[PDB]
């Protein structure tokens, strides 16, 4: 109890990770919260520990949007450091309802949690097969990032969705000053503000989640403030500055939105968040920088997120050179954490409605071409088109050969059509 | 009797059971149904619209779809059925949440799942298109669902082929193989069951139809193109392909090929609604064959074909041969005809190129892939607008009818997706 | 056609069902949220038929809370004629996330839905084995009434929510008046009502959830209203009367709680809703007279419902004759629909700590004493002491004998212990 | 590398808890399927020592079975030192299909590690509760001994299995000599055996899952010769002498049942588990001592687990006297793990039979009789009369003044009829 505590404690005090991070809270109510063991969340622990250090290293970490394993084992593939896990996406196509829904935090909570840990089964057989073979030569197990959306209710739903996110094996976790009962993508309409007290609230509660489990888990402070008109009351003295004193049907209050209403809340949310992340309705340079230098003025060397969303155009809104130059030039602002949060919904969506026209129109010819192209791949690193191997037929086959002494007469690979033709 | 009779009448008076043996009574049926019809829409209406298509069509084509967004956007292409294939849901969708290799590792109610994901999505679909002022697309193409070798006996089989049909296929294939042995079709260490045990599982996927009151297609797929093993020497008609020797486990050796799997074919003929051989490569004279022999004692029956990733395509056939050859084994009867994994190599392949685009060059991979999305809205895409695609639109519309219009709170006006696309 | 929209939209105006009932939107807008097809759901349309023909039946129907289908199934057997699954017993033993939790909508919002279909399915296999054996006497398919809490965020949680309940089978639903991020069990403190006007709002995004899924389904208002002292808003100028403008922390309003708050919410709610329930802090039978009046004054014949809560201490509060009498007594009043919320936690919880201390002290002496009580119930219908035929072996016997045209050699009731020794 | 081979043959060599195990792999083996990393499993390893500990300290465990997390903790609370998780109870009304099924493998494959998990979370949050409250008087974490079946298909399903049960914190796990296709209750007909180097093939798989996920789980292994007549092969040379030579329909071959094959399977399967179970036909103490006695001759003090089955009619088969000290006679015959498989199943349905009937017939006066049992079973340790308590109001209520430092206005127990009346 003493050295349980004390230990806690002597963290909070003496570990850089903690530097700028307020507990409004003693190590004291987190062991009294904790009940009597501790219970080690192996794959939380070492992709938070992984992140943090990946954060202060690389030049950036860019990740794109996940909605199955394959896609994440892929993304690894491909050399990406972090997997992004979109509540959009799992909204869309793979939430625990099985239904197809607009992101409005309508699906069940636990359901970004269960691709969580779908995505970190994945690279575990990813990680199997490689070891198997021979070679630890790719880190498969990359840091992911989720989606907490606004923590579908209040403040104890938000610390039972953080602790389901560890739980599953995440790295870092977002949650946004969105009121949960009428949360929105940050690139519609219709978004209502919760009072900054609340949303600080919030993001304590996801702190103290993190700490009652015993992980270092990222959290990132997203502000909808940039252009959210509407907050669901004007009880936070700091938030009047903003209010314009009309009132919707509904009872919310209107807003003055814009850059101040977002600076003003990435600097309330600032001491209790490892990065500040602020929605735009563009991808703009200046109000990227005006925004990292209003957070920097008075947390200097603050980390920053920043969603290079496919809800922008991009060609219509930047010219070729600003596009490839643009995740380079925002990083040197102190945005190290950079996403496309939909590349999964669009990469899956795209992909098969053209392989499924060419399909309708030429047969197995328009499928000969992606297994070509497929071929064509490998040079660069692709490895799914020899599937068998890809999810493990080679790992289950070993575990067939150890259990039966190598006497197995049913082991998969050997007389199989991949092994014949490719 | 009311009951009874009416099932019977269905039976002997349909054209939907011309050439199809039941082995038991209408009575058993409805003693196994209890006391009330619980009605099936989407599995009804599916079965049926399949029937119809495979005798009005010169033959239906489909892809492997892991997700309701794979298989909306096959529709969307313009096909007519949806493939939902076990391997795939092994690889990367099964309620394990595990990937694994396609041996009957994940949850037996796995495939049901992701039927009811399929249709929930094809709802949606539906909404959206109805409530913007159409019924142009026909979201609810049939599902054909991989029910692998039934996860056990034949009483697995019997719940799996109700949870289909409960989720909403319109057909169901089930496989030759010892369930605790199972394989891909293309994978070796194949074991077969006797003949008389895989007439047992039909006979139980059929009683499940009959129970549940839906007239579901049954595929009888055969592993005995390749498969040379069996597990019992039990039914004297297998005798003719036992060798005689043994494995350790006690599995008996038989001699594979074309002769074993036209044995088969014609044994499960009469039991199933489509024959499937599985094959070792794409070749056109072994199908005609196939199709002769079963024709030859079952004139006009449907064949299923699986144009199976599983093959090495351009190093087994030309170029020519690749182009005609879905028509040219339609000609044999092959009415369905799907290419089992092409969810998973869409979305393999696809994800991989555009993550090391997007290693090498930024946002210029990530605009590169929305121009050729918008460019795709040419010829019927519509995913670019992904608010309205998802049903942001049906959502908003549900919203404005609870308030009367009064909403303070919809999505799409004031949205990106409005000022920008 | 446009026929399709006149038959809806007359069957509102003229069938007996719709009595007293308001629907603020059209037929043409169901039809346009319906899709191309209507899809059949055959248990919530029969069971939502029974139970409206059961509450004009009866005298009332008296439920208990199940949170299993073999509890369900007891209850059908002993002779009641409704289920009640409180979400209090999902969120302590039966929800989707697997953590035992407090009743604050903690849980994944599709748990209640999930069990509906449970018992559902429960039900349909003890008819199964009745049906086969050759009896149809006892009547399996009894109507399910679910809690949906405060409908777990906004509107479109609500449609949500609703639409699941009816998809699983349920024949009636319930709603309450507080805010879904502060929900509480009605007989907890620190319940926070909706404005009238939100909780009207619920209702009606309900019944249009009902209507878009085609089926009558029973949808109960519940008022938080006789102990909530906090409101979330002074928007809605009905409450005005109640809201003193002292305000919480939070930004809460508090309010002057007690019957006539009750009153003023059970007579806004009544119009939208099949039956009215009124939350109260003990069993009595003037305060539930007094409701049931003020509610009869606007609505004569209007339902009620009433919640025989183990939150209370029955025998602090009443005698045993009045005990004995209370439901009888309050179904005079119009409660036609009475439920014991927790009897399933209790029940379940209190029997295995019996037979569990009995068992440490006494081992098989304490098992051998409950097998003897289940083998004196089967005088008075209880059939479970014969475990194997319960749960289906005999229907799954005669599936295999069907199968096999009875040349089976794997039969299990055939050779069982069950069959040698009871 | 060398570390981890090192450490596992280390282990292998030097404890006793190893002491007359075979592996027939290499610690090598183990480590080539692993993978790159070690993945902590706090739950299963504390489990697994606690519960080798217990077998060895104590004369017997007892367990019963409990298909609830709420059935377990009372089962913790009135002091049992185990809990037995039945698939029986689970195909009854526990699994992730939803259905009432028969004993016969029929539920989905990962049901009974759902239950493992849902059970320790219960656990948990009672630890919790205690914890907070200011003691660690109770041992919350007692382990649970789980049903694999004949683990859901071939040598790779009882891997995953086995990998599954550690997951969710299983400290031991059970494994039949039964055909998965055809698997039965014991106590049913039309039992067929696996070959012996099947059945010993299935235990090893096992053990190179828990060598794998690197935890020591109890490993049971079951046989069901004593009254299954029917095996699927007559490949082994060990069986021939209990193959007749007569054959079923379907290919099995009868075989002559009786002590003499349990003998012979158990024998087989001694080396390859850590406890050895016999299904019987009724709780016959020559016959236990018999079976015991035959392994004795060749593992002496090999420890053997008891099924006390509701199957058997016990007031049928034994005396008063018998019954009474059934547990300490098959105790000191070295059945060391006994267990009621079926209690979870009688309990709960034979006590809400009781309650319904008797709710049916007298209304509140039967729910208030309940609730009076339950206030006197608190003076032995029964505490869910206080049900807000019980599912943890008070811990969310400090979760919540913690996040808010002491601000909430919403905290539950204050103002509750719990803390009015109770």
């Amino acid at each position: 109890k003493n050295e349980r505590i004390e230990k806690l404690q002597e963290s909070w005090e003496l570990d850089e990770r903690w530097e700028g991070i307020t507990r409004p809270y003693s190590a004291e109510d987190v062991i009294r919260l904790r009940g009597s063991i501790d219970i080690e969340h192996t794959l939380a622990r070492r992709g938070a520990e992984k992140l943090w250090t990946s954060l202060h290293t690389e030049d950036y970490i860019n990740a794109l949007g996940a909605l199955t394993g394959n896609q994440a084992m892929q993304q690894v593939k491909a050399g990406l450091k972090a997997i992004y896990l979109s509540g959009w996406q799992v909204a869309a196509d793979a939430n625990l309802s099985g239904h197809m829904y607009p992101d409005q935090s309508l699906y069940p909570a636990n359901s970004v949690p269960a691709v969580v840990k779908r995505i970190n089964q994945t690279l575990q057989r990813a990680d199997q097969i490689q070891h198997m073979e021979g070679s630890d030569d790719t880190d498969y197990f990359v840091p992911i990032v989720a989606d907490a959306e606004a923590g579908f209710g209040g403040q104890l739903n938000v610390f039972e969705l953080m602790k389901g996110m560890i739980e599953a094996g995440a790295s870092g976790v977002h949650f946004e000053d969105q009121l949960s009962s009428e949360k929105k993508c940050g690139h519609l309409g219709g978004k209502v503000l919760l009072p900054t007290q609340t949303a600080v609230r919030n993001l304590i509660s996801a702190r103290l989640a993190a700490d009652v489990m015993g992980v270092p888990t990222i959290i990132v402070a997203r502000t909808d403030a940039d252009a959210a008109d509407l907050i669901t009351s004007d009880i936070d003295p700091v938030d009047k500055a903003f209010i314009t004193g009309e009132r919707t049907p509904e009872g919310f209050y209107r807003t003055n939105a814009g850059l101040d209403q977002a600076i003003a809340r990435g600097l309330a949310y600032a001491p209790y968040a490892d990065l500040v992340w602020c929605e735009t309705s563009e991808p703009n340079l200046e109000d990227a920088k005006r925004f990292a230098d209003a957070i920097h003025k008075e947390h200097p060397g603050k980390l920053l997120a920043y969603n290079c969303s496919p809800s922008f155009n991009w060609k219509q809104k930047l010219d070729e050179k600003a596009i490839a130059s643009f995740q380079k030039e925002i990083a040197s602002y102190g945005y190290k954490f950079q996403f496309v949060t939909l590349a999964g919904f669009h990469s899956l969506n795209y992909g098969m409605f053209e392989l499924a026209r060419g399909y309708k129109e030429r047969g197995m010819a328009a499928y000969s071409e992606l297994q070509q192209a497929e071929f064509a791949a490998e040079k660069h690193g692709y490895s799914a088109t020899r599937h068998q191997r890809e999810v493990g037929t080679g790992y289950f086959d070993e575990v067939a050969q150890v259990i039966t002494g190598g006497t197995s007469s049913t082991t998969a690979l050997k007389g199989s059509t991949e092994e014949a033709q490719f």
